[PDB]
């Protein structure tokens, strides 16, 4: 059965322009995960997303949660400067051979 090893879940509340999403991942996961994760729920590219609001200055994706020892209730926020604003429909912006 399930015994011996235990993993504490962390509720990371990511406040994004669109809305606040709840994230749950063991402390074993890498800080970078939270990023790619938010994409599986917000469908947003980690590239356009900028993880911020850490515990100490700026944390590197090469760091693990268990390292920072985040509290039970966590609150983060994403900032997409490049990515355009959330709009139902728009006209401005045509497609044509051109790098992104």
């Amino acid at each position: 059965g399930s015994s011996g090893s235990s993993g504490r879940m962390l509720d990371f509340r990511v406040e994004y322009r669109d809305r606040n999403v709840d994230v749950v991942l063991e402390d074993t996961c890498t800080v970078g995960e939270i990023k790619q994760i938010l994409e599986n729920e917000l469908q947003i590219p980690v590239s356009k997303m900028l993880l911020k609001g850490w515990k100490t200055g700026d944390v590197e994706d090469s760091t693990v949660l268990k390292s920072l020892h985040l509290p039970k209730n966590n609150s983060l926020y994403v900032l997409t400067p490049d990515l355009p604003p959330p709009s139902s429909s728009s006209h401005a912006g045509a497609l044509q051979e051109s790098l992104n």
